[PDB]
């Protein structure tokens, strides 16, 4: 199977890219601290293991000052 489709080129801020996904974004959740762009799942996932920013490495104490147990 091919299932191959693509062909899009534009000129805009190269920041759109994700420091994690290293590609396109989905939710486009911007931080209110360092003002960085990170996919909801990305920033949310990174906050699960590390309460810091995978960009500047800052302990963003916005979501919650508590780590919390392993309750799904
Ligand atoms: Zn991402
Ligand atoms: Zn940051």
């Amino acid at each position: 199977g091919s299932s191959g489709s693509s062909g899009n080129l534009s000129e805009l801020t190269p920041y759109i890219l994700c420091s994690i996904c290293k590609g396109y974004l989905i939710d486009a959740t911007t931080i209110t601290e360092c003002l960085h762009t990170f996919c909801k799942s990305c920033i949310v996932r990174h906050f699960y293991y590390s309460n810091r920013c995978p960009k500047c490495n800052i302990v963003v104490h916005q979501t919650q000052p508590l780590s919390g147990p392993s309750s799904g």
